[PDB]
């Protein structure tokens, strides 16, 4: 099964959207569009969360199915977040792996483990540039 | 091979934090996840602004100049998957449903800013169906 990052590549190729194979500095038009898409889904997640809190305040004992609008919007947020990486030509799974390494690694302590190394995303990008 | 949603499950087990099926959360957990989302959203916005500003100032960007934005986008992925995991909700199964509805947009037109729009007859994602099926298995 494809990862969610590979699904974004399939989406962008299917609509003729720019999706370079390697890290590519974007024109300002792409950056402003990605901001618009991120702002839309951030506001829609916030709305669904506010809703759920409003329902709990009225005593509601939510069920699993009540989470479906929120789950939806969280997935929309993933979709526009992966999408920005994909249009930058930046393999999202490679960047994620590095942020995951730094995060799982920091999780040994009680805070930083003695030999801890922060996420080196710049290094991931330079490794992506080559093939 | 492990997906990024499964990575969030491991991270939560590493920190002693998550349910195996869709589980309504207590309000304090909702407020916490919203705060993490808003924190990484702002850091992403800041990095988009910094790249737009350098471009407006006549700077020609390098691929390496994308490292801070790419970092913050991964950070936003991390706390977004983190919320789905803590809800007990399989992120990859919900993502596949949204993906199907977005692929079906391929014949639609584009907005003036580049945004892909919906073709006539487009049917939206059925996430509730996915959530219900994730309960019972
Ligand atoms: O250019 C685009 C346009 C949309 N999308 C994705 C993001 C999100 O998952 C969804 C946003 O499209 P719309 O704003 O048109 N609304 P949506 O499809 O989410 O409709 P609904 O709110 O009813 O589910 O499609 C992109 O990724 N790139
Ligand atoms: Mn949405
Ligand atoms: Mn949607
Ligand atoms: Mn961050």
């Amino acid at each position: 099964p494809p990862t969610n990052a590979e699904r974004l590549h399939e989406f962008h190729r299917a609509i003729g959207a720019a999706t370079p194979e390697r890290p590519t500095p974007p024109p300002p038009e792409l950056l402003r569009l990605r901001q618009t898409l991120l702002d839309a889904e951030s506001a829609e997640v916030r709305a669904e969360i506010d809703h759920l809190l409003a329902r709990q305040a009225a005593g509601e004992a939510l069920s699993a199915g009540d989470l479906a609008p929120l789950a939806h919007e969280l997935a929309d947020l993933l979709y526009v977040t992966y999408g920005a990486l994909d249009q930058l030509g930046i393999d999202a799974d490679a960047v994620f792996a590095e942020v995951h390494r730094a995060n799982l690694s920091k999780a040994s302590g009680p805070l930083k483990p003695e030999g801890w190394r922060p996420a080196d995303v710049r290094g991931v990008i330079e490794r992506l540039q080559h093939a």
